[PDB]
């Protein structure tokens, strides 16, 4: 943290967060929501990390270079220590990126090392490959060497994102699944765990042997599970939270803002929330079925009416304001709701059904008072819109996340977050081979397009073939958008060093501090 000139510290440096959910596990290889790379950030530390503005830094890594934006060479800094005094060295990252892309390991970002194009990764997650033949080497121990199959001019971007941290091959292979208890784990972040209570709390303490360490200021943080954001807004008014999670409460949101409008921090963030359609499940594998139910949504009223947080109406999945986004907006988003709603009728009723045998399915959702809300505004708008009836489910996190990659759903609510600012980061996840594709959408033409963004060395042309993925993806309905995001929530007047500046909200609890109150 850069604690500024003249600012009182408190005493006593500890810090609650709330997390919005129990996590899925603290294995950064099986891992892929929010909630579980807030705790990652703090506990992992990978060769990049962003700063407190969210421009991708030094980590592990102190330095770097690129041959051709091919062969990505780095320099790792001869301090970088894990939790239990032992160096941080490339053999870590070799390692780790292997069991990464081990289908074994069934990770679901196995598909950010084809994200980032490293040499062999297709054959590798297809099984075709040894996990050893990764395009990764360590040249010696402080050094770390990537080899892509093509020029990723953005390719250190990436970097800063949990699946790619390191993890500790002895505590893993010696503990198998309990390695991340805290009486096995070993970390090379900031933290380090100390206690971890399911359903309860998750407690972390400063990791003295962090290289960053003499600079790290808080010395416990705790983060919280709760995913009632009523809950949460309600401890944190209490005095027991600090930091409440990003997702606010309908019921109490303007009430907050005019209560306490300098605790209610609101920014840019790279999200969409949409509802995800279950591509391959009859009777959502005819897009006039998708186009309908997408259609037939009202924006308008979900967005300025019933959440009124600020979020913008969406008509893509990629947000228009990534780094490299130049979206076409399609005719449809500019119609009226009504010609939407009749253009929607007439799908569903050219696709056969009628008030006696109606379009009838399930809206799944993860516990959340918000979520909760959202859907059942959708599920009556889709009622009176389209004639459609919905059977709501709500999941705990982890077992909903299970869900949608089991394909055992219809429709489920759904929100993706930038992991590095560029079109890519959404766009890759609708890839046919997708391990993050969970909207199980398979779509040749869409695959062509990305395919091709690597091909040119042009960045007009690849915002110009990210603009005409987003078309084919609309053309085929594979989701329906909702609305981009804005990141709000409430953080206490006395905890320093939240900009609100990162729009990908990569925070670090090394970089907070609590001001003297
Ligand atoms: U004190
Ligand atoms: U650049
Ligand atoms: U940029
Ligand atoms: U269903
Ligand atoms: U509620
Ligand atoms: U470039
Ligand atoms: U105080
Ligand atoms: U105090």
């Amino acid at each position: 943290a850069d604690v500024p000139a003249g600012v009182q510290l408190a005493d006593k440096q500890t810090l609650v967060r709330n997390n919005g959910s129990e996590v899925q596990s603290l294995d950064p290889h099986k891992i892929e929501g929010v909630p579980e790379s807030n705790v990652s950030r703090d506990l992992f530390e990978g060769l990049l990390i962003s700063d407190v503005e969210g421009h991708p830094s030094p980590g592990v890594a102190e330095k770097w270079e690129n041959k051709d934006f091919k062969v990505w060479t780095f320099h790792l800094r001869e301090n970088a220590k894990w939790s239990d005094g032992t160096p941080v060295t490339a053999h870590d990252f070799v390692y780790s990126w292997q069991r990464l892309a081990d289908p074994n390991t069934a990770s679901p970002y196995a598909s950010y090392l084809q994200y980032g194009h490293i040499a062999n990764i297709d054959d590798i997650i297809a099984g075709k490959k040894p996990a050893t033949d990764l395009g990764v080497k360590a040249l010696d121990d402080h050094t770390f060497e990537v080899t892509l199959s093509e020029p990723v001019p953005y390719f250190y971007k990436l970097l800063v994102h949990p699946s790619v941290s390191p993890v500790p091959k002895s505590a893993v292979e010696k503990f198998g699944d309990k390695w991340t208890q805290p009486a096995n784990i070993v970390t090379n972040g900031a933290y380090k765990l100390k206690n971890w209570v399911v359903n309860e709390r998750i407690v972390l303490e400063r990791n003295p042997q962090y290289w960053d360490n003499a600079k790290t200021v808080i010395n416990q943080v705790t983060y919280l599970p709760i995913s009632s954001e009523v809950t949460d807004v309600n401890r944190y008014r209490s005095g027991e939270i600090d930091m409440t999670y990003n997702n606010m409460p309908i019921e109490l949101f303007q009430k907050l803002k005019k209560e306490i409008p300098n605790e209610v921090r609101v920014d840019p963030y790279l999200c969409t929330y949409y509802y995800e359609i279950n591509n391959q499940k009859a009777p959502f594998n005819d897009v006039r079925v998708r186009t309908a139910l997408k259609l037939a949504l009202d924006r308008d009223i979900i967005v300025n009416k019933v959440k009124n947080q600020g979020d913008l109406p969406a008509y893509s999945y990629t947000p228009p304001y990534t780094d490299g986004a130049k979206l076409v907006e399609p005719e449809w988003f500019k119609w009226s709701q009504q010609k939407r709603n009749e253009e929607a009728k007439k799908l569903l009723a050219e696709a056969g059904f009628t008030a006696d045998k109606p379009l009838t399915f399930d809206l799944l959702y993860n516990t959340s008072d918000l979520h909760k809300k959202l859907a059942i505004a959708v599920a009556s708008i889709w009622k009176k819109n389209l004639g459609v009836n919905v059977n709501l489910e709500n999941q705990e996190w982890k077992t909903f996340l299970d869900t949608r990659h089991q394909g055992t759903f219809d429709v489920a609510r759904a929100g993706w977050c930038a992991d590095y600012n560029e079109p890519t980061s959404f766009l890759n996840t609708m890839l046919s081979d997708s391990s993050n594709n969970t909207a199980h959408y398979k779509s040749p033409a869409f695959d062509k397009l990305i395919a091709d963004t690597l091909k040119v060395a042009d960045d007009t042309q690849r915002s110009e073939l990210y603009a005409k993925a987003e078309q084919q993806l609309d053309k085929d309905s594979a989701i329906v958008p909702v609305y981009y995001y804005v990141n709000a929530r409430l953080v206490k007047p006395w905890v320093g060093g939240y900009t609100g500046k990162d729009p990908l909200d990569n925070i670090y609890v090394k970089n907070l501090y609590i001001i003297k109150h």
